[PDB]
């Protein structure tokens, strides 16, 4: 195996997980494939001579795969998705077209509404989180073409598989998922919103995600992306 190193961006101590949806979608991705990959954090006001020659353009994430340089953190995926292939390393694309753009919308509906200011605009923003919201929980809930067995009797028509695509972790939800988490993390923070209850499919979907060292382990403390917030999101006024 040439040996696989990707280079994320360093939080406020220069040296912890920083926010960073993207780093973090291609450290899911490496940690689902299963491969053997180092991860090395990047302070992007003081970075190592080694990072500048690697990658002068400074863009960040990259990846170092073997000698070869990449950017572009779509293009990293495809890259890993079809190099690290079967047998050796399982093939984590999703099955259904839907589920790679089911809850794309949410993330610039939450930029909308935490960089307004104008308190007459803030219930409009919140009501278009809140249905971008409900439209990720109908796709969670509705039961995909792998799924024709019956349900219980109380939760007839419910899907109850655990991800987005079925019941194991997809590119999809490595996409996802770091954006949910800051969403959820800077809402709470700054708006106190918080998603309903009623949403169960979101929440059983962020549930079983939390619950998977895979997403769990490359999140940015709440600290981090709280602070990383700190002088965007606006007090209404």
């Amino acid at each position: 195996q040439p040996q696989v190193e990707l280079f994320v961006k360093a939080g406020s101590d220069g040296a912890k997980i920083g926010n960073d949806p993207f780093s973090q979608r291609l450290f899911m991705v490496l940690w689902l494939k299963g491969v053997t990959f180092n991860v090395t954090t990047v302070d992007t006001k003081r970075r190592t001579e080694t990072v500048q020659k690697l990658c002068p353009g400074g863009q960040l994430p990259f990846l170092l795969y073997g000698t070869e340089v990449h950017t572009d953190t779509n293009k990293i995926e495809e890259f890993l998705e079809a190099v690290l292939c079967p047998p050796r390393y399982p093939k984590l694309a999703a099955l259904n077209p839907e589920s790679n753009t089911a809850g794309l919308d949410i993330f610039a509906k939450f930029s909308a509404y935490i960089k307004n200011s104008n308190p007459a605009l803030n219930d409009n923003l919140e009501k278009g989180l809140l249905k971008a919201l409900k439209v990720l929980d109908n796709y969670l809930t509705s039961p995909l073409p792998e799924e024709v067995d019956e349900t219980s009797a109380e939760d007839e028509g419910v899907s109850q598989r655990k991800f987005l695509d079925g019941n194991e972790l997809t590119l999809a939800d490595c996409n996802l998922l770091p954006k949910l988490h800051i969403v959820q993390v800077v809402c709470k923070k700054y708006r106190g919103f918080t998603i309903p209850e009623a949403f169960r499919g979101v929440h059983r979907y962020l549930s079983n995600a939390y619950a998977r060292e895979e997403f769990a382990s490359t999140c940015p403390d709440d600290e981090e992306i709280e602070l990383a917030y700190e002088q965007v999101a606006k007090a209404l006024k």
